[PDB]
């Protein structure tokens, strides 16, 4: 987990709106995300890792231990079932609500971290850097 861990700013974001329009997000909030330019914070203490997205339109953050559910309430409000793990280096976040299901998926590459979401058929890769 070691290598995840700092503060991470976004400077590249592809097919996001797809991502949103997929999960039922309105086109106003769609407007407002396409100019966000969040940073994540990423820390752990012992066990349990802390994650942190900062921006000026909504923020959020979350503390969990890898492998245990825990119930989460997503920038978008739904509320979901979710747990992570690492699977093959990368930080896996799956989110389970009403019989879906939505993946975020974390790997550094290059020393960038690349985020990778997924929906339904909508895939959306958002690259951050490290601050
Ligand atoms: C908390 C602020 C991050 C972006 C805010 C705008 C988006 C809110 C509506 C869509 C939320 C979808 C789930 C969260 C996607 C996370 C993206 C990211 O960490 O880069």
């Amino acid at each position: 987990v070691d290598a995840f861990l700092g503060t991470w700013k976004l400077v590249d974001s592809k097919n996001f709106d797809d991502y949103m329009k997929s999960l039922g997000v309105g086109f106003a909030t769609r407007q407002v995300a396409s100019m966000t330019k969040p940073t994540t914070i990423i820390e752990k203490n012992g066990d349990i890792l802390t994650l942190k997205t900062h921006s000026t339109f909504k923020n959020t953050e979350i503390s969990f231990k890898l492998g245990v559910e825990f119930d989460e309430t997503t920038a978008d409000d739904r509320k979901v079932k979710s747990i992570v793990t690492l699977d093959g280096g990368k930080l896996v976040h799956l989110q389970k609500w009403d019989g879906q299901e939505t993946t975020l998926v974390r790997e550094l590459i290059d020393g960038k971290l690349i985020l990778t979401l997924t929906h339904g058929t909508a895939v959306c890769t958002r690259t951050y850097e490290k601050e």
